């Protein structure tokens, strides 16, 4: 659902991508793939969140489609960063 | 360069994803990743495109970033279909 966080199922990449915001279209989400922007650990266009969940690198230039049998249940909301978010992929389409 | 075709040189891939359209922001292009739309031949939100080059299905909703360097060098312009690619991405996004 958008704007909702996921953790990534996918046990290769979860320690570079630990999770996903899902920023597809809620009216798609029948479909069997999820447009999402991974999330990186800053330990490890991108702005630094702070959530509950960690500090993160949102990794907006890395937005890709994953598999929804790799999302995890949801785990938490940033519907609150959502014009961030839309802002950043604004900004990677349209250099505005 | 934004909204143009590239062959997909990961051969792997390329049998079900011939071709890109990159989709990102001229800006942004010194980046090490390119957000493209993948293209699957009609053989094998999405519309139909007829190119040169071939009958494919832009695959909007497998929208992904990728490395630059499985990117050939330019194969064709595909400026003309951006009002068509911007809407399809805008709808991805947002259901409108």
């Amino acid at each position: 659902s958008q704007f909702t966080l996921y953790k990534n199922k996918d046990k290769s990449s979860a320690k570079t991508y630990p999770y996903f915001v899902d920023v597809q279209s809620d009216l798609l989400d029948n479909l069997n793939t999820r447009l999402v922007i991974p999330l990186t650990p800053i330990e490890l266009l991108c702005p630094t969140i702070h959530i509950d969940e960690g500090d993160f690198i949102m990794l907006t230039q890395q937005m890709t489609s994953v598999p929804v049998k790799i999302l995890s249940e949801p785990v938490n909301e940033l519907s609150t960063f959502r014009n961030e978010i839309i802002a950043a992929i604004d900004f990677l389409i349209t250099g505005i």
